[PDB]
């Protein structure tokens, strides 16, 4: 197991983090906004608010665990861009997108983005004790708890305009009939708040975590199928037949972290964590050991998506810790083999591919951009390092 973890640490320190460091944008701040499949760096691309949070989180956590000062320097650079340009100093909260010079380009205010801000700012606080960073985190928490929370439905909200006026609060069109409530937003609020409580042990916050856990247990989690549901109406009724294998296994270990940080030993929640992990081991893993992406209606998308694989490795290893069931260890080993064989790019200039098709070929999608950054894959390496 030390063998496997040395391979993850090597991947992290010699491939992943150097690639992201090569995107440091000294002139304009933060990190260049796009690297396409063919490894062109678009220095003038838009810079995501969430991407910037994730960059800050990844470098801060890398520094916490591995303690190399270069990682702190990267974290500082991310912090500056986040607080100087991505934060809206007039109407407050994080922009969805800025242009390459940090001017607002998509000035919508999404609860999901505010959550990622809390998560990243608290992680930076863990390694700096920068009081400003923690205050910023508390401001975003305040927004999410007030304007970003629906008292009536017991649910966090979705999308606002710049001035915090509730918009088409959904998962952008596509739905056809739009969602009022999403699992995804609730997950990342829980993730963020877990990290906040590590740094600020507030009793009210504790209660907000317990509330999220109970929403997961009662509303999100199907106690028959053992899957999470994804999209809901305002009555917390699921509105689409969709299973997202990666979200489930991620949620398994993130909820567990929320349990651990707050001392919540309620047995139904522990059992939920375990049952999800068994469910995804049985239903999500393909015959090559990789994980499928989604099952919509009857139809499985067999694309191997990068973040799904690493969340499965973490969630399965957590499950192994709780069950001592070798099935989970075996699952972790086989995902890792798949990942080294098909998902980690061996091009000079490369990192990880976004996804791999069923034929084994890389999907021709960007390597870095608003929706692909170092958080998932760095976090995976760091979780194993710290757990072992």
């Amino acid at each position: 197991m030390n063998t496997f973890v040395n391979e993850f640490r090597n991947e992290l320190e010699t491939h992943i983090l150097p690639f992201w460091a090569k995107l440091k944008d000294d002139e304009n701040g933060g990190y260049y906004g796009l690297v396409d499949y063919d490894l062109h760096v678009h220095k003038d691309a838009g810079k995501g608010g969430i991407a910037t949070c994730r960059q800050l989180w990844a470098f801060s956590a890398a520094y916490r665990v591995l303690k190399k000062e270069a990682y702190l320097q990267q974290a500082n650079h991310a912090y500056r861009f986040l607080t100087e340009y991505v934060f809206d100093h007039q109407y407050k909260g994080l922009y969805w997108m800025v242009d390459y010079k940090g001017n607002p380009s998509d000035d919508r205010k999404h609860v999901y983005a505010q959550a990622f801000g809390v998560y990243a700012l608290t992680e930076y606080y863990r390694v700096t004790q920068n009081q400003e960073a923690l205050d910023y985190a508390k401001q975003l928490y305040k927004l999410i708890e007030t304007v970003g929370f629906n008292e009536e439905t017991n649910a966090y909200k979705e999308e606002f305009n710049r001035k915090w006026e509730e918009q088409s609060n959904e998962m952008l069109s596509e739905n056809g009939v739009i969602a009022d409530i999403t699992m995804n937003t609730h997950l990342h609020v829980l993730e963020a708040y877990t990290n906040l409580y590590r740094v600020w042990e507030d009793e009210q916050l504790k209660g907000r975590i317990a509330n999220l856990i109970d929403l997961f247990y009662e509303k999100v989690f199907d106690k028959q199928s053992k899957f999470l549901q994804v999209f809901f109406n305002n009555h917390w009724e699921s509105i689409i037949d969709l299973k997202s294998y990666g979200h489930d296994i991620e949620a398994s270990w993130l909820i567990d972290d929320a349990l651990k940080v707050t001392g919540n030993n309620d047995r139904k929640y522990t059992q939920m964590v375990i049952d999800i992990a068994y469910n995804i081991e049985k239903k999500g893993v393909l015959k090559d050991g990789s994980l499928a992406y989604e099952n919509e209606n009857g139809k499985i998308d067999y694309t191997r998506v990068w973040w799904v694989q690493v969340e499965a490795m973490v969630g399965f290893y957590n499950a192994y810790e709780k069950t001592k069931d070798e099935k989970f260890l075996k699952a972790v080993e086989r995902i890792w083999d798949y990942v080294k064989t098909y998902m980690i790019d061996s091009r000079e200039g490369g990192e990880w591919y976004w996804s791999v098709e069923a034929d084994g070929q890389p999907t021709k999608r960007e390597i870095a951009g608003p929706w692909k950054c170092p958080y998932h894959n760095a976090r995976f390496c760091l979780e194993f390092i710290e757990r072992v």
